[PDB]
């Protein structure tokens, strides 16, 4: 039981497990594409004397935080322990090798999609960002008066293949990723793979359908077996003008009864409707885990809200370090220190805050995050919120 | 068709309205209690040429608002227009008629739970506080080192009957209205019908239990049809302690799989768990709506954020007045003026953002909320924010 | 945290955790039955500083066991921890004080039955008789040619209501629990208990019918919510002869779909039937868990298999002493000895062959029971065997 | 209506009444397989006028009974009549055909899997083997101290593709089946099709892993709805430690709730968890049914239990034959006799006793089997028990 670098005679081993831990596990085809993200040393295997027993490894990626700043973020993936090797402590020894390379490397976090909520608490992640799935029963659904795109003056979206508007899609999407908490660069290779899935699968999925705007996209497909409800699977709008647009031709969808979205929970269509409670929310679930790497580098890179005025305090990051921390004019100083710790909290709570999802008093009405001062609290509270509600750009 | 204020003799006529229109309806032995809280002149009926074919009243309620102010509140409710009589007009004239007595007697604000979200928004109601059901599946549920009630000194919580311990239960439910949005008295007639539902019915409601902390309760039952589910009706915690104390004696329910919830959307249940996951949100809905009866005095009487700095604005509520807005120290001053309007909004959406469960932005961005400004946008957005989280008391 | 036996005072308390961890708990009333079984020191409380937050007693019972011997058996029931005092080691206190108290009063047996399945192995109970539900499509069952009943004399079964034909149910119960292991005396106050349950209950059960013969009986009702399902809680036959009679009787329900019965793994009704596949197993679950209190006793008390020749070994159960085990003749001596240990158990293991439900050669393949000698596990397996299948009487 | 041997011209025929009979039906490409197990006039055919309109055929197997006896035995297999010429008596004319073909053939046995449970019986085939459903919660499944595998000094079992180790396989089974009662041989073409349903089909079955020990292996794989649920299609085991070594891997398998497999009565899976209920049987039916063809053939051919002292009795089978029958040191005599009979049955019921998965005192309690003497019931009982429990090996 010794840990490597996998060499290319490892992947055929490491594909096996994948197959054997991962339901929704395409195939070695579509591995080509995502491992063009994974760079040099971004993996590591453990074997048995030889098999594949133990895998990990990170992608490069690019993270909008609050600011529009952007960071290179490394994201764990592919992580599986054979059910052969199981209570053996390989998942802790893959994930202390590859914090080291990520640390090493200079990324400022880490970030992952958790496969289970109790996992990853203990290797510092926090959830940061939230799924909302929404249902709209579209046979009731009447717009709002004040929703824009009331005057029938002429649709400005248009129903289209998927295939034939990717330079479109791509243009939407990178505008949105740039403006947005969560966001991700999506790289061509996986523009390519998304465009693959969008095409209908014998006995699987049925054909993928666009509605095309200027300033936004809606992807979208009847479930396989409800016929009646129509999956939004992506719904990018840079504009409020495209959201409302889009949802308009949504619900202009007469064969289905239903239409369900994965969104954030802060998303506006509940508020277009004249009947708030038609978009009832239907499924709840922590979306990107985050880990930060170095804390005084992530503090100091995204911006803080201008509302509230300038403050100091002491973060004492358990095992993490501990931090004179000046945030003022949306900017955050964060320098070594010995004085008092005002604020205690476990890295995992620093991830849940970082993206502004989470409030710092519902981590600390929990005990999470420690402080004996109430108004530092409110201060932080205001501080770490985010202008831009967070979303969640996609699984990886 | 002639709009009244019913006598002692339309009473039964009403109770046969509210059977037939009303499937949740005790009856007019349970109805004396909640009688108590109509006023002289709080009830309206309409009489065909005869019997009821229309009915709506209010309630003196007590609502808490964000800085720890208690409201004079209307609180509408046993609305119903007879099947026999539908889109003839009756409730628009009702409710008209009442609004007129509300603000006449002085309320600034009137209140009601929504039998559907499509009904009440056009009479300026606006959705307030948000309902979340948590499910626990307590056979994975692990509290955090974190959590308060580690250490087994000893459990400060006691199983025990509801009617033996009202005088604790009322207690602590005063403490938690008075420091909390959303809280509404509880006037001693509805302590006497809770404590009532708390004992089991024949082949109907089981048996009601109460784990008890000095600073807060739980009462709770086993699910009628479901014998593995415990619904948690009611939970008022006044500390952090007493919250993570009651749940983890839910948690040690054994004979249950799952402890369910009506709760809010900050509720830290979730954050006291090594795996945030196990607590599912099943259910989300509007639960209190608010009408801003008088915009000036409803505006006046709440704490702000004491973070965001001192900021002037024209507010313009649609055929509700415009606004002169000065917010600074947690305070606002709300004056006449004919000054061009920053900000336009309908009376619902005002309701909406009164308790602090929706932000300006978001309500902005569905165009509920129109500005040219949006620095306003983010300074109105943390002014109205709650620094306690807006709960909901109890459906009327 | 201190351990005592209960007074008068204490039964309200006792009562109230009964409510809180028992759903299918009946009440205080149902309690006075049950009581009358519970020795003089038979119960054990734990009061905090006072409320009971723990208990447990055992009953006096008598149980047939294999050679138609009848064993006094402390049943143990009525075993609780508040939710408030979980993981504080009440249950091992009161589990070890009760044993004390069993063994000091010469019972050679314990039994349970268990709420759970993973409890009470480590308290040296095992499972020692299996419950078998076998569901009837009654539309397709054609008894065979070869089952007992077939000519149209006259049937002997009568249909009757259970309470005016007491003194009959009783004689053949009486007759039944004396000649089947598992066998319980059922006392006069556990009569009126069943008979009180045959009566049909507002919102609750439907009335129970009876099918009477002369040397057996079914108690049998129609399900609450399944109108089409018929459930026998209880079938008790003294010969085949009863048993063919009672089931043409209950095939002939031609108002129902299905008949439902819990039962043994070996009811022969499946062989009475053309198409044995008719009578589904729907349901499996251990039975009766037995605790031998005393090695030496329990195993010369029970007969063993005539057809198994004089055999001799010594058997050590891990912290309950080694003997040496001489069969023949039906009879065993077991006798203390320092002599090389052949086999070696755990004492739950031995409950569990003690009724002849479960093959040693079974447990010896889990490796729960160790030997090097594959001819002593047959001879073993042989010896242990029951001639008169192992059936459960009722659950306590 | 004429009854004929097929010709290679009818077997299009065959193959489409195969279609329309059997919903399971792959097709001929996979019947070529399956062909080479029917010898030369083992096949029969009903023709009108002609298309086919009735088929049966027998394979050529080998079946392992008690002793390690290997008897050569007629599995009957691909019996229809097209629904056009139901209730005609084709089936019991092939029936008879056949079963004087396999007689004259000197088969001592033959053997089915019955398509429904109330045909069989009166063409002398008796239930033989039990197949039993266990379905694992492998989320709370903990292994037993006393199982063996415990000491993590490194796993003997490790997870392969099916088609890359075939020849392990093969050679378990080889060692499985020679030892185990109802164990078949399965022949090269048998393993191609069992190893080509391993792989994914498009919009059908996953792909199937194999878990693989030197003394035992593994084929699973996940359900095609159910994404949570691995179903075990076959699971050998020569030594205990292969079995138990082989459930710890299963129950590693995280992204799974549940585990099922196929298997018999006595899995001691049950008995390695500290909690036997885990394990819970889900689904219990009549696995392969035996038709003697032989009397003093089956019976001098299997070997008996060496407990049982030596006994003489004489066996009447309803129109099969009288005889003498002496049992003792593991071995019968069975000798023509027109002495009178002291245990008369019809053949079906013979069947039912031969691999010891029924006992003659359960049959005998249904009248299925007679005698006067309850001894000799006993003795007959003891000496058919098989010490190594009957399994079913695969379907035909
Ligand atoms: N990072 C990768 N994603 C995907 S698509 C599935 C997804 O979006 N989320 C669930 C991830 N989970 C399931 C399947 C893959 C493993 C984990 N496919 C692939 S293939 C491959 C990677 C990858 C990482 C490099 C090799
Ligand atoms: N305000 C009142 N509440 C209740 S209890 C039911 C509840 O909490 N919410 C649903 C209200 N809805 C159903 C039943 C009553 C009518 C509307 N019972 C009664 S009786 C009665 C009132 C009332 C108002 C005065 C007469
Ligand atoms: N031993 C007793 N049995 C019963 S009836 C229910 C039953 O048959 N099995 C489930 C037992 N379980 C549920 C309800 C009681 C507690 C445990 N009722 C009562 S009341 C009472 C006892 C008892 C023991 C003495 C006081
Ligand atoms: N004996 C044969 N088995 C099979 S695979 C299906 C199975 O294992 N049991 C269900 C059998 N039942 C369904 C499908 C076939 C007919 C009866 N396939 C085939 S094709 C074929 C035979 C056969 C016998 C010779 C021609
Ligand atoms: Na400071
Ligand atoms: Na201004
Ligand atoms: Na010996
Ligand atoms: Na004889």
């Amino acid at each position: 039981v010794t840990l490597c670098s996998p060499t290319e005679d490892d992947w055929p081993g490491m594909f096996l497990l994948a197959a054997a831990s991962f339901t929704d596990f395409i195939g070695p085809e579509s591995a080509t594409a995502w491992r063009t993200l994974v760079p040099t040393d971004g993996a590591v295997v453990v074997r048995d004397g030889s098999e594949v027993v133990g895998m990990a490894l990170y992608m490069d990626l690019r993270l909008t935080v609050p600011g529009e700043v952007v960071l290179p973020t490394a994201g764990l993936s592919f992580v599986a322990v054979a059910p052969t090797h199981r209570r053996r402590g390989l998942l802790r020894a893959m994930c202390a090798e590859l914090h080291r390379r990520i640390a090493d490397s200079g990324y400022p976090v880490a970030a992952l999609h958790a496969s289970e909520g109790g996992i990853y608490g203990r290797f510092g992640y926090g959830p940061a960002t939230t799924l909302h799935e929404l249902t709209v029963d579209r046979r009731f659904a009447r717009f709002h008066a004040d929703a824009p795109g009331g005057g029938l003056g002429g649709s400005s979206v248009r129903l289209v293949r998927p295939t034939e508007h990717r330079g479109e899609f791509e243009a939407i999407y990178e505008r949105w990723r740039q403006q947005v908490p969560g966001g991700l660069l999506r790289p061509q290779v996986l523009w390519d793979e998304l465009l693959a899935e969008a095409k209908a699968a014998p006995g699987g999925d049925r054909e993928s359908f666009a509605l095309l705007h200027p300033d936004g996209y809606a992807l979208y497909r009847v479930d396989r077996t409800d016929l009646k409800l129509a999956r939004v699977s992506e719904l990018r709008a840079v504009t409020a003008d495209a959201h409302c647009a889009l949802w308009r031709a949504l619900i202009g969808l007469d064969s289905m009864e239903r239409i369900s979205i994965i969104t954030h929970p802060q998303d506006p269509l509940p508020h277009l409707l004249t009947d708030t409670r038609l978009a009832r929310t239907t499924w709840r679930q922590d979306g990107l885990w985050l880990r930060i790497m170095n804390v005084p580098a992530a503090l100091e890179a995204r911006g803080y809200a201008h509302e509230v005025g300038e403050f100091s305090t002491v973060l004492e990051v358990s095992d993490g370090g501990r931090f004179a921390l000046k945030i003022g004019d949306g900017r955050a100083r964060c320098t070594p220190t010995d004085a008092a710790a005002e604020i205690e909290m476990d890295r995992d709570v620093l991830g849940s805050l970082y993206l502004g999802a989470h409030r710092a008093s519902t981590l600390a009405a929990a005990n999470r995050l420690r402080t004996k001062d109430s108004q530092l609290l409110r201060r932080l509270d205001a501080a770490f919120a985010s202008d831009v509600p967070v979303q969640t750009a996609f699984e990886f």
